[PDB]
DNA sequence: ATCGGCTCGCGCA
DNA sequence: TGCGCGAAGCCGAT
């Protein structure tokens, strides 16, 4: 690759061959944005070094039937902002409708593929389609972390056992990785499906339109003017995160009431921003030295942790990741007596004894964003009023993956796993049913901000 | 061959 | 509200 700003150690090789004839294809998946993705870059950089075309494929795959609209029209929305973002570039778009397993394999052949480049996600799914891909190409294939500031097999070789022991590793290494973006190169060479993403998004829609989320009068319940989808109204929201929530994050961060949080976890998770370029900017403002040290943490350590939660530990959704301490805490304590026992049916209509709960659910439902405090109450009410730990898991991951715009996504599993199975956490006082998983309680709640303006702003 | 230090609830102001 | 301890398993700095 060879370049200013284009640090070696965050590309690596999926697969070795020979160079194609042909043009540098970019699979975009984890990060749909053009600025400040180092992927794209890098894809770019062997474009350049080749003098060949950079060209991004994306595929449209069925695992949209498997949550909402809610995250089909954020996800499609923001990709039809994108191909006219990618297209002043001169950077052309390829959409394709499938498996990527066997479709990134057939456009490498149709189109005549020099390199392949796909960006970095820790999930089963992705390293899945990267083998069957290795199978089906002969060129050669790399991957690069646009999403983490340090890479994650860089940061780390190994699973991390709290938050402490990966922050001086983490931290060593943050002035050498955390640095600004090149900006990108649009398309020097010629770049030699038929439907519209209009046509798609409309037939889309059609299939999930019966089981779209109605209240009982037969009004949706999802509103979606709250986050605006897309590159453009993600950075909207982290200029104004900067301007008007970051002083008081340190302070109240926890308190739901207010909306003193980021909200860029949406765009976080689509990729439709960088985590990197959130933390250049942070870094630069002059706020609270307090908030800057909670924030930094939350996107730094935090985020980029989660990645080595499922980087490491191929089971990520199950029990058997959580540390020998808390299986055999949670195990020991199976056969307690849960003092209510919800269905997934009942938690997902907000129909629980809890009214502090139930408005939880119903921020969920109708924002598709809810508090990251009460997130770890939710989650953990859940444990402790289902049948068994895999039941609470899976009904967790049921319901954040259906109803959150930044779900089906790395932070989500270890967030899960630390609220459920105490993954980067440590063990606590012993209690009926959640063992000695850390414990949060309603009162307890009461007593750092008002629930009561909470339920009532959640029906 | 031994210890300091890690993202709650509670009792106290 | 803000503070210090309790209950608690283990990593790694020494
Ligand atoms: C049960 C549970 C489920 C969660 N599910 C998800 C999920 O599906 N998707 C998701 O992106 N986050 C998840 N989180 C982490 C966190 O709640 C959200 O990222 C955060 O509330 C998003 O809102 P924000 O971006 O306004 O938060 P901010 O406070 O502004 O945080 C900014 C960023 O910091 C990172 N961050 C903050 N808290 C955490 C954390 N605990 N772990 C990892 N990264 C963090 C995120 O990237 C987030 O976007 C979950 C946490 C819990 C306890």
């Amino acid at each position: 690759p060879r370049g200013s700003h284009m640090n070696p150690k965050r590309i690596r090789a999926l697969k070795s061959g020979k160079q194609g004839d042909g043009p540098v294809v970019y699979w975009m998946s984890r990060d749909q944005r053009a600025e400040d993705n180092w992927a794209l870059l890098f894809s770019r950089a062997i474009a350049k070094e080749a003098n060949v075309p950079v060209v991004v494929v994306f595929c449209l795959t069925d695992e949209f039937l498997e949550a909402g609209i809610r995250q089909y029209e954020f996800m499609l929305k923001g990709l039809q902002e994108l191909e006219v973002s990618l297209s002043r570039k001169k950077i052309p778009s390829f959409f394709l409708r499938g498996d990527p397993g066997e479709k990134i394999s057939r456009f490498v052949k149709d189109y005549n593929a020099g390199t392949l480049v796909t960006d970095f996600s820790p999930l089963r799914i992705k390293n899945q389609w990267i083998e069957k891909v290795i199978s089906g190409i002969s060129i050669p294939f790399f991957e690069v972390d646009a999403h983490n500031v340090v890479p994650c097999w860089e940061a780390s070789q190994k699973h991390e056992y709290a938050a402490h022991t990966f922050r001086p590793k983490l931290y060593a290494l943050l002035p050498e990785f955390l640095e600004e973006f090149p900006e990108l190169e649009p398309n020097s060479v010629t770049p030699e499906m038929v439907e519209t993403l209009s046509d798609v998004l409309e037939t889309g829609v059609k299939a999930l339109l019966p089981e779209r989320a109605l209240l009982k009068n037969k009004d949706p319940l999802f509103e979606p003017w709250h986050f605006e989808p897309g590159e453009k109204a993600a950075k909207k929201v982290m200029e104004s995160f900067i301007a008007d929530r970051l002083d008081s994050y340190g302070a109240l961060r926890n308190d739901p009431t207010k909306n003193m949080l980021s909200n860029l976890s949406p765009y976080l998770h689509f990729g439709q921003i960088s985590s990197q370029r959130v933390v250049l900017e942070v870094e630069k403002a002059e706020s609270n030295p307090g908030s800057k040290k909670a924030f930094l943490d939350e996107i730094l350590i935090w985020k980029e942790i989660s990645d080595n939660f499922c980087y490491y530990n191929p089971g990520y959704d199950g029990f058997e990741s959580f540390p020998s301490w808390a299986k055999e805490s949670l195990n020991a304590h199976r056969n307690d007596v849960r003092s209510h026992i919800y269905t997934l049916e009942e938690f997902e209509a907000g129909k629980t004894h809890d009214p502090l709960w139930n408005a939880s659910q119903m921020e969920l439902l109708s924002t598709g964003k809810m508090h990251g405090y009460t997130r770890m109450y939710w989650a953990k009410k859940i444990l402790e009023w289902s049948e068994s730990p895999e039941k609470a898991l899976e009904i967790a991951i049921c319901l954040n993956d259906r109803y959150e715009l930044d779900g089906r996504d790395p932070n989500g599993y270890a967030g899960i796993a630390w609220s459920i199975g105490g993954v980067h956490d440590r063990a606590w006082g012993e209690r009926e049913v959640t063992g000695k998983i850390r414990y949060m309680s309603y009162e307890g709640c009461k007593r750092k901000f008002d629930v009561k303006l909470y339920i009532e702003k959640y029906s």
